[PDB]
């Protein structure tokens, strides 16, 4: 099955193509090509810089008549600095100029943490903290409502959120929409049982990011540890007869998860899609999450201060 079913009665589909990295001069063509080879579902954020060059290739592909608006499903992100009631709408609408479209599927809040209004996506005190923003996440989750009623988004999620934070979401005073999402970071390194099954126990639908552990992450280390390397990984893998990176994504779709690999290469992104065609046993999927080591590609020194920094 190809989607899933959201708490807004929406089918998501459980495989998406992720954007964060993508030079904005290779990331319209990527897009296009994902759509030719099947894809469905983009991920996209306004902090990583590249919604225009995302939004051509989704606007070609609609006038090509490659597919259907209705046949899309387009995820954006509210960043850090636009938590704040009176600056929602115009982050939504940026998003949703810059994409080229005129309603979101989902949108997400893409850190728990507000950060100062401003130019600056990380505005830092003189000793390189974040400075943060006075607002809670219940206020910022009520904007997030109103662009439901008012039609610039079907949708609302919530990324990043720990299991404390979720639940005070679902406990919010006057809970108008309950979050249809929580995307966070999950691959054999970081397998999320704990945060997934509460999730998931709610009717909240969880996306894993870097699923593959984002080799291209600008802060890698040598020491780190590399999912696609990984010969035990790779043994999995070659008893199937497909590639690593295959198994990476298989992985959490069987758990009941949406996945999102990011790719600018033509040949991988094609590759990507082709998971649908065979099955991990309980064994693998077992021997997978035996991987676990708590290591998280996402977490940044600069905002641990926060004082709803998750993790
Ligand atoms: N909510 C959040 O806070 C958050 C955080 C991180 C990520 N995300 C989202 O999740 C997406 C995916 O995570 P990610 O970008 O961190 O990393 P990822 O998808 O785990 O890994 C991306 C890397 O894997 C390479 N790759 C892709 N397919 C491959 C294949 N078949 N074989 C070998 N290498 C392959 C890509 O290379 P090429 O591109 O050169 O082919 C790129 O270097 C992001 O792009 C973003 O949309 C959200
Ligand atoms: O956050 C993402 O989606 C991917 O990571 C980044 C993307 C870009 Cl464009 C810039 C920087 C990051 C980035 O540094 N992400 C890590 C991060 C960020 C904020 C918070 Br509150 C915690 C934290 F761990």
């Amino acid at each position: 099955a190809s989607r899933i079913l959201l708490n807004n009665g929406a089918k998501m589909p459980i495989l998406g193509l992720g954007t964060w990295k993508s030079p904005p001069g290779q990331v319209t063509e990527a897009v296009k090509v994902a759509i030719d080879v099947g894809y469905r579902h983009i991920d996209c954020a306004h902090v990583y810089q590249n919604e225009n060059e995302v939004g051509v290739a989704i606007q070609e592909k609609l006038r090509e008549q490659v597919v259907k608006r209705e046949e899309l499903f387009i995820v954006s992100k509210l960043w850090c600095t636009y938590h704040e009631k009176g600056l929602v709408k115009g982050a939504c609408q940026k998003t949703l100029s810059d994409l080229k479209l005129d309603y979101l599927d989902l949108y997400l809040i893409h850190w728990p943490t507000g950060f100062k209004p401003g130019k600056e996506f990380f505005p830092l005190d003189e000793s390189g903290n974040v400075v943060p923003s006075d607002t809670n996440i219940l206020d910022t989750w009520a904007a997030m409502e109103e662009l439901v009623d008012e039609g610039l988004v079907k949708a609302i999620g919530i990324s990043n959120f720990n299991h404390l934070q979720v639940e005070m979401i679902l406990n919010k005073p006057g809970l108008k929409y309950k979050p249809a999402v929580n995307q966070i970071e999950c691959h054999p390194y970081l397998t999320q049982e704990k945060l997934i099954q509460y999730c998931q126990s709610k009717g909240i639908v969880v996306t894993a990011y870097s699923p593959l552990g984002s080799p291209d992450r600008p802060w890698a280390k040598p020491e780190d540890p590399s999912l696609l390397e990984d010969p035990r990984i790779k043994a999995i893998a070659a008893k199937h007869n497909k590639t690593t990176a295959q198994v990476l994504i298989r992985f959490p779709m069987q758990r009941n998860l949406v996945v999102i690999p990011k790719s600018v290469t033509p040949e991988r992104i094609a590759e990507n899609f082709k998971v649908f065609d065979f099955e991990l046993s309980s064994q693998d999927m077992t021997t997978l999450l035996s991987y676990n080591r708590n290591w998280r590609v996402c977490a940044l020194l600069s905002c641990t201060s926060h004082k709803d920094y998750p993790f």
